[PDB]
This record gives structure tokens, sequence and C-alpha cells, in this order.
């Protein structure tokens, strides 16, 4: 059984909902469990500027899928929530990404695991960082290095 | 003209010197003109740790290349000089990337301009910063605002 981490967003029809309602679907698959979930952040674009602030989170999970099974059933959750993405870089209904499975290193056609330029976002190392305080990258940096960069943000911790 | 911004990057087979090499490359491009270089900056890799540490720079040129003509070209320079990239996020011989097309917003199967994630990285706001401190990005944000996050940055600026 591994622990994998997974980040989650969205800046479109109900951002809080659509994380919610991700977060459901990712805690009743099959030989899978929800250990903990980070809180919930309103953050500034990364991206055109013209679109609604995005709300991120970040998920504990443990599980016995593989990564590509994994892969499957995130792609199936945001197809069966109705995903919609307006533009390249633009607004999103929910985007649902693995960013750890386990210590494992997987760079093939379907996943890059770690994703490194998600190292550099505030929206996902800060929230990682609340539920895997002494976390140990695959890379081998670690998560209390990689924080330092971000401890002036900005984001709001919403409630709930 | 349109004002283009090249980031470039090395690890391999003595980085300064594939600098040097590519950045003569490029001020040689048909209906191009080199204008100003960033000072080279050596930086961690981002992405696995056992590679060497890269050596990053930021040039400015003038040019008439359509985008996808000026791809080639950079592309055609990458061949040239013997380009060679080991794995994913991995040593490579020499990375040219079109950062910036003018004020254009260029997004296709293969251009991604801007690309978001580039202005998370120390290695290339730090030296297009140099270069440009009053740039206004495409999506209308400041150089001045975006370089704030790397004003700790631990980058060796190299001589000349
Ligand atoms: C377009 C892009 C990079 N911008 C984002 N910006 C923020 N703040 N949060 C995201 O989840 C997010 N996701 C994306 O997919
Ligand atoms: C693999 C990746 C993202 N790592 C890098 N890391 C650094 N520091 N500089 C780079 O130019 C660079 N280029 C790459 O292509």
């Amino acid at each position: 059984m591994i622990t994998a981490y997974i980040a989650l967003g969205s800046n479109l029809n109900t951002p809080v909902e659509q994380l919610h309602a991700a977060l459901k679907a990712i805690s009743q698959l099959s030989n899978t469990h929800l250990v903990t979930t980070s809180s919930f952040y309103k953050s500034k674009p990364l991206g055109p500027q013209d679109q609604p602030d995005y709300v991120n989170a970040v998920a504990k999970i443990e599980t016995e899928l593989s990564p590509l099974k994994l892969l499957d059933e995130l792609q199936r959750i945001e197809n069966e929530q109705g995903r919609v993405r307006l533009r390249r870089w633009g607004e999103r209904t929910l985007d649902l990404d693995i960013l750890l499975y386990g210590n494992e290193i997987i760079q093939n056609e379907r996943l890059t695991i770690p994703h490194y330029d998600m190292h550099n976002r505030e929206f996902v190392i800060v929230p990682l960082f609340e539920i895997a305080s002494d976390l140990v990258l695959p890379n081998s940096q670690i998560i209390t290095e990689l924080v330092k960069q971000f401890a002036d943000h900005k984001m709001i911790k919403l409630n709930p």
C-alpha cells in the first residue's frame, strides 16, 4: 500500500463545492483510503489575470491502485464531475493531479511523477507542508526548505 | 521587428561554453539581432538532484521571424550543437526556450508563450529582470513584482 499526494484546484462553478465533491469521490475509490486533506486556500491565478481566484488543496491517500489505475480513476472523477476548461492557463471547474506516489519516480507517456514545476507553486507546496511537515521528496529535497520561498504568500485560508 | 526573450540553460559538457556557442548561433540568425544577454547564473537543478548545477541566462533579440520559424531556428541550433538530454527533468547540454514573443500570447501544439511555470523559476526571472527591469508581461503583471519572490536567491552570478 502506498501513500500518494493529490493536488486539487478549481476556479469555476463554485470551486469549494467542486473540491468537496472531488474529495468525496476520491474517498470512495476501491482500495483507497483518504487519510487527510489540507485546508482550502484561495489563491491568485497563475496565468492570465482576468479569471477568478482559485481554491486549492492537497489530499493524502493510502492506495493499492497502481499509478496508471489511480490516474484512470482521477480522470473518471473529473469526467463524471463534468470537468470544463475554458482556455489554456485559464478557467477550469476541476483539476486533480498526482503529486507523489510513494517515493517513486514515474516519467512516461501518461505520467510525470514528480512534476517539478508544481514544487514552485505556492498553492501546491503550502497545503502539502500543512499535512506532511517533515516530508522528504523523491529527489531528496525536504519540504521545510521548499516552503521557505512561500513564507510571505498572500493566500487566504478558507473555512470550510 | 518583434522583441523576443530566449531562456538558455545547460548543465553538461562545459555549460559556460554551451551558452557562448548558443548565443553566437542566435546572433547569426537571419532577420534577427541579438540586443543583450544577461549575466550567467549558476543554479541548483530543478528536478533530480543527482545532476550537475545549471548555468542559466536570458537573451533579448529583435527579429522578423514568425514564432514558429524562430522555434525551428532555435531547434536547428540545438541540433547542430549536438543537443543531448539524458532523461526527463535531467541533464542536458543545451535548452533554448522562447519565453516571450512581443506581447503576444501563442498557445498551440508547438508553442506555449508565455509559459507560466517559467515565471516561477528563479533562473529565468532573475536574469530576465537584469535585462528588462521595466518589463510588463502579456497578462499585465509587472516584472518588478514577479522578481520579489526571488530576492533571497542563492544563485551565483558569474564573471565577466
Ligand atoms: C492555469 C493554472 C496553472 N493556474 C492556477 N492558478 C492557481 N492559483 N491555482 C491553480 O490550481 C491553478 N491551476 C492551473 O491549472
Ligand atoms: C530539467 C530542468 C527543468 N532543470 C533546470 N534546472 C535549472 N536550475 N536550470 C535549468 O535550466 C533547467 N532546465 C531544465 O530543463
